[PDB]
Formats: structure tokens, C-alpha cells, sequence
């Protein structure tokens, strides 16, 4: 087994490098979240076995605006900009 | 078993790598995630058993905008703007 | 088992490197996080188990805006503003 | 078992680097968390177990603007700026 | 099992590292949090068994702004302001 990976390099490069081996197990190596929103996630064992009375709202209000110039997206010899 | 990637660079490039083997598990290498919204996820064992009233009313309000100049796909000579 | 990365850089790069090597367990190597929002998550055991009267309101208010100039991606040689 | 990274640099470089080895267990390498709200978390055994009245309301109101210029992405040669 | 990381060295870079190995338990290495907010974490062992009444409201008010000039993101050869 050989693995390898950018040898020689000269430049004045930008990189980004992630090397998994596995032989014979969770991982996460890379991750970004934003405005994640989740409610009632793993909610016990047994709750409300017999007898429940729930009122669930919920409420996020107003004018919501993402801007994003490059997700997942690398340059070499480029402009950018976001007015 | 012989695995190589990018052996020599002489420029400046800007390069995203992942590279995985596997010989004889799960695994999230690159991952991007915006207004993720999931209620009530993996509830218990065994809720609301014999008896229940649930009210589920969920609101979320307002004009919403996304603006994305670039998701997935990189530039080599370019100009990109998002006015 | 043989594994080799980056063996000589000569310019000025700026590099991001995570390597691992699992031989015969979880892991978060690189994480970001914003704006993450969860309620009752892992509640208990047998929590509300017989009688309950729950009142489940949530409240966040305002215009919300989210300006990203570059999510994962790197650049060589560029210019790059928010104004 | 052979692992080598970086045998050698001559310029000025900046670099991150992370390398674990497991051979026959948790761990968090590179963290970043902002503004997170999570309520109620692994409350208790078994609360609430008979009767309980509950009135759960949350505020958190203003408009809110998050600005980030570079997310996991570095530069070689650019300029970054945020007005 | 040999481990050899950044033998040689002749400019001035500016370096993170952190080299972790086990050998046949938990651990942070790098961690940063902002405005991290939990509410009633790890509530006792059987807290309001069998009565309880709780008005439950939580407020944190104002415009609120997040400038980041780079997370996760070295430079080379930049300039980088935040007016």
C-alpha cells in the first residue's frame, strides 16, 4: 500500500486536503451550517405515554436575504465582490 | 496498490483534494447546509402511547431571497460580481 | 503501509491539511457553526410520562441577513471585498 | 507504518495542520460556534414524571447580520476586505 | 510506526499543529465559542417529580452584528481590514 499525495509543489498555491486510510468509525472532516433549525430531536424514551395536551407553534418572522459570491468554488486568477 | 494524485504543480492553482480508501463507516468529506429546517426527528420509542391531542401549527414569514453567484463550479480567468 | 504528503513546497502557499489513519471512534475535524437553534433535544428518560399540559411557543424576530464571500473556496491570486 | 508530512519547506509558508493515528475514543480538532441556543439539554432522568404545567416561550428579537469574509478558504496572494 | 512532521525548516512560516496518537478518552484541541447560550442543562437526577408549575421566558434584545475578517482561513501574501 502507498498512498501520496502532491509530491513537489513550486508555486504559491491555496489548498485544501483531507486523506482518509482505513484497514481492517464515524468522522466528519469538512463541515459549515448556517440557520439550522430543528425541534424536538431526540425526545426521551417514552414521554407523554398516557395522556398530553401540547400546543406546538413555532414562529420566525421577517425578511430573510443569503448571499453567497462562490459555495464550494476556488479561484485562480479572478475578481470578486458582492455591493 | 499504488494511489497518486498530483505528483508535480509548477503554478499556483487552487485545488480541493479527498481522497478515501478503503480496504478489508459512515463519513461526510465536504458538506454545506442553509436554513435546515426539520421538526420533530426521531421521537422517542414509543410517545403518545394511548391518549393524545396535539395542536402542530408551524409559521415562518417574509419574502425570502437567495442569491448564490457560484455553487459548485470554479473559475480559472474570470470576473464575478453580485450586485 | 506508506503514506507521504507534501514532501517539498518551495513558494509561499497556505495549505489546510487533516490526515488520519485508522489500523485493526468518532471525530469532527473541521466544524463550523452559526446561528444553530434546537430545542429539547435528549429530554430525559420518561420525562411527562402520565399528565401534562405543555405551552411550546418560540419567538425570533427581525430582518435577517447573511453575507458570505466565500464558503470552502480559496483563492491564487484575486481580489475580494463586501462592501 | 510510515507517515510524513511536510519533510521540507523553504519559503513562508501558512499552514494548518492536524494528523491523528489510531491503531489497535472521541475528539473535536478544529472547532468554531457561533451563537448557538439550544434549551433544555438531557434534562435530568425522569422529570415531569406525574403532572406539570409548563409555559415555554422564547425571545431573542433585533435585526441580526452576520458578515464573513472568508469561511474556511485561505488566500495566497489577494486583498480581502469588509466595509 | 514512525511519525516525522515538518523535518526542515529556512524561511519563518506561521504554523499550527497538533499531532495526536493512540496506541492499544476524550479531548479538544482547538476550540473558539462566541454567544453560546444553554438553558437547564443536566437538570438533576428526578427533578419536579410529581408538581410543578414553571412560567418559563427567556429575552436577549438589540440589533446584533458578527464581523469576521477569516475564520479557519490563513494568508500568505494579503491585506486584510474590517472599517
Amino acid at each position: 500500500l502507498m498512498v501520496k499525495v502532491l509530491d513537489a509543489v513550486r508555486g504559491s498555491p491555496a489548498i485544501n486536503v483531507a486523506v482518509h486510510v482505513f484497514r481492517k468509525f464515524v468522522e466528519g472532516i469538512y463541515k459549515v451550517e448556517i440557520d439550522t433549525k430543528s425541534y424536538w430531536k431526540a425526545l426521551g424514551s417514552s414521554p407523554f405515554h398516557e395522556h398530553a395536551e401540547v400546543v406546538f407553534t413555532a414562529n420566525d418572522s421577517g425578511p430573510r436575504r443569503y448571499t453567497i459570491a462562490a459555495l464550494l468554488s476556488p479561484y485562480s486568477y479572478s475578481t470578486t465582490a458582492v455591493v
